[PDB]
C-alpha cells in the first residue's frame, strides 16, 4: 500500500499525535508499506466486532470482508428473547464459519459464565446493579479485548458491524496494519477518518487553551473505527455509549500530555505514545439510527471533554452555551492487572454462549 | 479468494454460461483461489476505464485501487473546450502518476490521431460523417481494447469510472482474475452482477427460453458494465455502438455460436466453447445518478438490440413494444431503432494502427506504458 509519509505531528508530553494521512494507492514523500509486511502483522491483529440487533445480511458482509488471516472476535448485546437473534447470528456465524473455516470466537455480552468470571478475579466496574455484564458498546468492548488478549493478539482492531461496504472493512485493517507498521512505538493507536466536527472542534480547543496556539491536528475524535496495540489497550481506562472514542483522547492528553507520575508508566513515557490517523480511500455508510442517536452522540461527546480535568472555564461555558450540568461520563478502569489465564479458564468453564472455531 | 464452487451452468450449442456465483472470503462447495494466483494473473489483464466528464474525485478513487500490477488504459471523451476538462483529467493523471508510478496510458476519444489509423487501415465503423471517431461508449471501448491488445495484454477488463466505492473497484478487478483462473478455455467472459438489469435480463433469457421451450434465469449479467475477457475472445465480437454493447455482446455470442454452424470459420473457438462466468460481488453497486433520461435511453438500447436479434420472433417482439410504449419510451407506434454495430477488430493490423496512432496523436499520454 501506499501513503502519503508521516511529515508533520504534534507534540504534546509523551503523546505524539500525527497528522491525518491519506491511502495513495490501494495494492502494492510517499511511504510504502508493501502488501507483504502488512499481511504479516495481520496473524497478529484480533479484529473484535461488538454487534447489537444488527441486520445478518450487513454482519454477514463485514465477516466476509475481513482478511481471513485475522481471528474474529464477536461480542454481541442482541435481544435474547422474543425473538432471541443471539441464536440468529449463531446460525449466521455457524454456517459462515463452514463455508470459509475463519477463526472465530463469539460470546453474547449478557453471558453469566462472563459476569461469574470477572467477579472472581475482583474487576466489578463492568457489572450493573444485579451483578450482570452491563449493556453497553464499551462493555462489549472490554469483553472482546479480554478476549483478544486471551489468545495472545498483540493488536486489537475495532470495526462496526452495520457498514454497508465490505470493502470498506477489508480497507480498515489493512490501514490499521499499516499505521502499525509506520510507528516506532509499542505504545501506538490507529483511528480512521473520512457532529464528529462539532467533537473534534472541541478536542483541539482542549489543548489549544493550554499551548495558545489554535489548532486542528485531531480529526478522529469520534473515529468507532479504530486499533491499538494491546500493550496501550490493556492500561487504558475505557467509558461507553458514543464516549469511549473521544475519552480514549481526552485520557491520554490528560495523563501523558505531561510528565506527571511518570514513575508509574515509565515504559510508557519513555517510548511515548502514538496517534496515527489515515483517511480512508472508501467512503463511510452505516445504518442510519434515528437522531435520538445523534443527539446523544454530542451529549456523551462534549460531556467528556466538559469533564476534562484539562478544560478550563472558557472551555466549559462555550461547550454549555453550545449545548442542568451535563452527566459525568462513566470509566471502567484499565483491565490490565487481570490475570487472563485465570480469567478465561472461568469463562471457558462457565459461558454458555462462548463458541469457538479454530481458536 | 473463496467463491461458491461453479456447480451448475446452461449449455447452448458451444456456449457454457455459468450459474451465477458469489464471493465467498476476500482474502485467503468452495473453490478456493489463492491470492497469489490473483496477483500472478492481474500482471496480464489491463483495465480500461471508459470516461466521460466524470468527476475528477470519483476518477481519483477509481485510479487509486486498481491493483498497482494492472497497467491501466483510460479513453476520455470529456469536453474539449469551454472548458478543457481533458486538460483537467491530464493534470489528475500526471499527478497519479508521480505519486504512485502506475502503469498507464490515456488517450482522448476525438484525438484525429486515432481516426487517421482507423481511415488508414480500412477499419471505418468507428467513423463519423466527417470521418472524425464517433461519440459513444462502445467506440471508447474499441479504442481501450486496441491499445490494450498493442501493448499485449492477454485479458482485459473494463471498469466505469464513476464509481463512489473506491473498494468496489479493487474487488471488481480481482473477481476478473477469480474467473480467468477458473475457466477453461481461452475464450472467456466474466461479468459481475450485484429494474433496468432485471428487465433486460428478462428478456435475453425469453430470447433463449423462446428456442428451448423451457423458461430460464440462467442470465442475471445482461447490463453488466463492469465485465472482463479474454483478448482472443474480445478481438472476435462486433462491439455495438454507444450504451448497447454490454447486452449485445451475449446476443451476438447466442446468435453466432449457440448452434453448431459454418463452424469452419470459428474453428478453434468451437474446439475450445466460450465460458462466460457470472459473479455477485461482495460489494454493492454505488454509481453516479444521471437522471431519468439516461436510464430511459440504456432501457430503450437495452431491448433494442433484442427486439432486433436473429433469434428473435414474433411473440418476443411484440411483448418487448408493449413493455417499452406502455412504460412511456417508445412512441405508441413506434420500433426500436436499430443500434449500429461495428466489427472484429481481429483482422486491423495492430502494429501498423498503432504506429499511425503514436506518430500523429495529440492527446496520447504514457507512463511506463
Ligand atoms: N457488544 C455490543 N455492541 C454494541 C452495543 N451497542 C452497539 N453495539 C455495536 O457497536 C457498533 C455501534 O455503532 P452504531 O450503534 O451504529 O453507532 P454509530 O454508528 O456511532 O451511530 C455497532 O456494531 C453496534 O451494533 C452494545 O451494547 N454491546
Ligand atoms: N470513452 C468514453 N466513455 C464514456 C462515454 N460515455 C460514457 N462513458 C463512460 O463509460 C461509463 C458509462 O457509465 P454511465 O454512462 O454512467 O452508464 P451507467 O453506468 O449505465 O449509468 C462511465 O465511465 C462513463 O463516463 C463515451 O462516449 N466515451
Ligand atoms: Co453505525
Ligand atoms: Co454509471
Amino acid at each position: 500500500m501506499l501513503l502519503e509519509a508521516p511529515v508533520y505531528k504534534e507534540i504534546f508530553g509523551a503523546v505524539t499525535i500525527h497528522e491525518v494521512q491519506k491511502v495513495i494507492k490501494m495494492d502494492t514523500t510517499i511511504s510504502n508499506i508493501p502488501r507483504e509486511k502488512i499481511y504479516d502483522l495481520l496473524g497478529k491483529m484480533a479484529v473484535i466486532v461488538p454487534m447489537k440487533n444488527e441486520k445478518l445480511h450487513l454482519v454477514d458482509g463485514v465477516l466476509k470482508a475481513i482478511p481471513h488471516k485475522c481471528p474474529i472476535i464477536i461480542v454481541s448485546n442482541s435481544k435474547r428473547e422474543g425473538p432471541n437473534r443471539y441464536k440468529l447470528e449463531v446460525d449466521l456465524i455457524r454456517h459462515f464459519y463452514n463455508l470459509t473455516h475463519s477463526k472465530i470466537i463469539m460470546i453474547h455480552q449478557k453471558d453469566p459464565g462472563l459476569a461469574k468470571a470477572f467477579k472472581e478475579v475482583g474487576y466489578t466496574d463492568i457489572l450493573d446493579e444485579n451483578g450482570m455484564i452491563r449493556s453497553g458498546k464499551g462493555e462489549g468492548m472490554l469483553v472482546g479485548l479480554l478476549l483478544a488478549k486471551a489468545i495472545g493478539a498483540e493488536y486489537v482492531g475495532f470495526v462496526d458491524a452495520d457498514n454497508y461496504i465490505p470493502g470498506a472493512v477489508n480497507e480498515y485493517v489493512k490501514d490499521y496494519a499499516a499505521g502499525f507498521l509506520m510507528s516506532e512505538s509499542e505504545y501506538t493507536m490507529v483511528r480512521l477518518h473520512w457532529v464528529s466536527e462539532i467533537t473534534n472542534h472541541y478536542l483541539n480547543l482542549l489543548v489549544s487553551e493550554h499551548t495558545a496556539f489554535e489548532t486542528t491536528i485531531m480529526v478522529t475524535g469520534n473515529a468507532g473505527e479504530h486499533a491499538m496495540t494491546m500493550k496501550l489497550a490493556e492500561i487504558l481506562p475505557f467509558s461507553t455509549g458514543y464516549s469511549i472514542e473521544p475519552y480514549e483522547i481526552v485520557y491520554i492528553l490528560e495523563r501523558f500530555g505531561k510528565w506527571e507520575n511518570v514513575e508509574e508508566f515509565k515504559d510508557v513515557f519513555d517510548q511515548g505514545i502514538e496517534i496515527f490517523q489515515i483517511e480512508t480511500l472508501n467512503p463511510h455508510f452505516h445504518e442510519d439510527k434515528g437522531k435520538e442517536h445523534v443527539k446523544e452522540m454530542l451529549l456523551l461527546s462534549l460531556a467528556t471533554i466538559y469533564h476534562s480535568k484539562l478544560a478550563t472555564d472558557n472551555l466549559r461555558k462555550r461547550i454549555l452555551k453550545d449545548l442542568e450540568e451535563p452527566p459525568k461520563p462513566l470509566v471502567m478502569r484499565p483491565i490490565k492487572e487481570i490475570p487472563i489465564k485465570e480469567w478465561m479458564d472461568i469463562v471457558e468453564g462457565n459461558s454458555e454462549t462462548l463458541l469457538r472455531f479454530e481458536l
